[PDB]
């Protein structure tokens, strides 16, 4: 998948985090979270094409978005441990990270 | 996985996204395709683990699946957007693709 | 994810694989165990973050790994072929692999 179909894929498994109930459908959206962040890691968004791939411009997006996996993985452990609410939590902080970041690159 | 159990968990999941209602399953089995493609990539079918791996009957393979990824990529950005059905349509498309590659190496 | 987030996400997946009906959701669960244990095989766990990449007693845990990875794909492939039971049982099997080696790196 290209890179703003994996953050289209974060966003709507926000959407399924936020309704769901058990521990187990949290963490596998979580999951789905985490694939999909990796891909649009190895990506490169659309406005970004014709930037150095040593380009601070483009370095910078390659580091928030390292951040944004990080903060999946802490909340995945969360989602781990059972505390299906706290990690319910830790994805409205995460959906904070990624919306700033597809508004970012977005275009 | 090995290269035939990737190639029948995208089969499945194709009966997965046909029998689907909703935007959320059809793009979570569509990730489940990518994932699966992916290793199969990796791996090698059975008929070809005695060709050459710079082979053009094995670079052949190489290619073909970079193919069905490219496809699942595009089938995941429609089922993003919510296009739940013209996604699903793509999946048709998509078994095309994926019936013709484990037909050539199923052996 | 960390190591034992995805040590976690091993386990809970297998309580879904135990309480599940068809071969879907057996089939998917499997194949986010393989995500997991690939991503924890990456990873390094607590009590071995002090000691050498080339330490028996670390590369020791590569080979562990390997193992884990290697059993959940042949669970995958009978989960494939839509032997849903004999896949369950594979997964017990399983459950004795990936106990063994979350206890034996815990700490």
């Amino acid at each position: 998948a290209d890179w703003e179909a994996a953050m289209l894929t974060l966003l709507m498994m926000l959407k399924v985090i936020e309704k769901a109930d058990n521990a187990a459908q949290v963490l596998t959206a979580l999951w789905f979270m985490a694939l999909a962040a990796h891909m649009a890691a190895l990506a490169t968004p659309p406005k970004l094409e014709d930037k150095s791939p040593a380009s601070p411009e483009m370095i910078d997006f390659r580091v928030g978005f390292e951040e944004l996996a990080t903060e999946i993985g802490k909340a995945i452990k969360l989602a781990a441990l059972g505390k299906v609410k706290e990690a319910q939590a830790a994805a409205e902080q995460l959906k904070t990270t990624v919306n700033a970041h597809w508004q970012k690159y977005r275009s």
